[PDB]
């Protein structure tokens, strides 16, 4: 029952050509099946992409003392896996570099926005649990903190991919995370 | 001259269709000129892209005017203000971050973008060196890491704003981000050489 084989074929084709220029025919041909066999498992490009997104989010929550400490470990492990896990590597490379916000990709981009709001929620919860445990201040502007966290991580990923991986992510990621963590805990500009 | 018209028509077409699906024919059509009149001024899509990037880079370098590290603060704030208020800068950076897939077809356009990145990396290194000499930044500052820190911090704000459909106020967020980032460059020990 390996609907996993069809996902990995879409991942390879999205990786090689981008999402806009990938056709269902290509994915089926790459997965070595008929259009009909592909269709029984995934109606169209969006559901392939949604399912890869789900696989990524599931790997993250699997790998999951203290809530704020766990969060630190989650961000660190994320950038490790970006380097050592080929699916995580190729998926985020697609998300940041091969997903033009065109009207051809409108439904893929709605999918991505859907997981963005899930992730915003998981962050808002971590921030609230951290306020309660006294890791963050009570006047933490949580809404700007969520933007702050997402921008920081997005910028490192975007920088690393868009530069052709020209720097050592294993050296650089802990320092970016270390700084961002310190700012959330201490910087006045992140409060109301 | 007439180069200006052709360049705006390229920018609109890149913003509508992205760089990869834009044709030189369409740009000519959009601009009201024959294919041969365009080719005279711009030999290919890459030349148009390069022209637009230079004009953006020229705009920023023009708007330069206590202490040059505090000037850096200003030009950074002016960048994010221009992004929200200037149509060419908004469209151009939208195309750069959202409509420029890294396929084999765009590789020449990406090379052009990497060339302007390197110009900007050296411009950042020079601002950091002046600020060290001035002692706005510790002489101990790790300049290589700091440049990646600066680009990654700023890139992340831009990516976040464009890819989320501009669902937050850049005018209020960007000054906070810039203030934190510059605080970290002066004070955070993670940005020193040891
Ligand atoms: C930054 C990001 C959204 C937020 C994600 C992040 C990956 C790590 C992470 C895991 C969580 O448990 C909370 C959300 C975060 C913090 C994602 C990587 C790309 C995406 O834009
Ligand atoms: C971050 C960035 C490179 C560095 C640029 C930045 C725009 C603002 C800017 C102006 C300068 O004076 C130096 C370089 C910087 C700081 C660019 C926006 C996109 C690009 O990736």
């Amino acid at each position: 029952k390996t609907k996993e084989h069809l996902m990995l074929a879409a991942l390879e084709t999205f990786y090689r050509k981008g999402i806009a220029r990938t056709s269902l025919n290509e994915i089926a041909q790459a997965a070595g099946v008929t259009r009909g066999a592909l269709y029984w498992h995934f109606k169209n490009k969006e559901d392939l992409f949604d399912a890869l997104f789900q696989r990524i989010c599931d790997d993250i929550e699997n790998c999951i003392g203290g809530s704020w400490t766990v969060f630190r470990h989650t961000l660190l492990h994320f950038f490790e896996r970006l380097q050592s896990n080929d699916i995580h590597y190729k998926f985020h490379n697609i998300l940041f570099l091969k997903c033009e916000h065109t009207e051809q990709n409108a439904a893929v981009i709605a999918i991505a926005r859907k997981h963005q709001a899930i992730w915003r929620e998981k962050i808002t919860a971590v921030l609230t649990e951290a306020v309660e445990n006294q890791d963050l201040a009570d006047d933490l502007d949580k809404e700007t903190a969520v933007i702050f966290i997402k921008s920081t991580l997005d910028g490192l990923i975007w920088r690393w991919f868009s530069s052709g991986e020209s720097f050592d992510l294993g050296k650089t990621a802990p320092r970016i995370i270390g700084i961002m963590m310190d700012n959330l805990e201490n910087h006045p500009c992140l409060r109301r």
